[PDB]
């Protein structure tokens, strides 16, 4: 998972498409680009 890389436990999660740490804030906003309900609410919801 991304190379080993710990990410920001609440301000990112491990993508593993690319395995780079994404920003939650993105994948939670729905009026952003890559808006994606269900990856937000697996990696980045409860942490916050």
């Amino acid at each position: 998972d991304c190379h080993g890389t710990i990410c920001h436990p609440v301000n990112e999660f491990c993508y593993v498409a690319t395995e780079r740490c994404h920003p939650c804030i993105e994948v939670c906003n729905n009026q952003t680009h890559n808006y994606d309900a269900f990856l937000c609410a697996k990696e980045c919801s409860a942490y916050k």
